[PDB]
């Protein structure tokens, strides 16, 4: 029994969930 | 037996629930 | 009995679930 | 018995359901 | 019995969630 | 104009893709 | 002109993708 | 024009993609 | 214009991704 | 324009990631 772990560029680029732009805001962005 | 683990490239380019644009605002952006 | 994993280029380029544009936003945009 | 695994290019460009667009909102976009 | 871990390139390039922009702000950025 | 939402019970019991069992297992189970 | 969100249990249990058990494993479980 | 949110409850019980059980291992559990 | 925000709960119960069990463990548990 | 927050219980129980448990290890746990 052996137990060799090789692992290469994990990778998890998440940007998930709400984004809240509300009012009076005309935006040239790209907000998280 | 024998446990060899090789990954490469593991990804998950998550942008996936809701996104909030309420009033008053013409944007032009793309919010995660 | 052997255990060799070699998973390359995993994705999943998730952008699901509901998008909020309410009112009085004309909006050149693509929210996530 | 052996356990060898090559999975290349794993992919779901997923942008599944609802979307809110709702009132006095003229939009060029596509929302997620 | 043996355990040796040759890990490479673990990265999380985590930007997940709310982002609050608010009103009366014409912004060119990306918030996270 | 107006712009009110009351959204109850957004559910996505989501277990899509590919399972993947392969050699000299046998499995009570029901993997994701 | 006005902007009111009143979101209610917004909720997404998800468990999607590929789930590898491989070789060997007599498994009682339900692995996500 | 106002710009009020009142959000209540959001949540994502997320626990997507890939599981690794690999060999001579009969488990009893359930891993993310 | 003006910008009031009430967000109540908002909550990420997120347990995402690869799970590495290998070799020779019959476990009861369950990793994230 | 004014800018009033009102953040209540802002919470991300996160718990994503990779869980390595690897070889000769019955484990009743839970690891992160």
């Amino acid at each position: 029994t052996c137990a060799t772990q090789r692992l290469a560029n994990f990778l998890v680029h998440s940007s998930n969930n709400f984004g809240a732009i509300l009012s009076s805001t005309n935006v040239g962005s790209n907000t998280y």
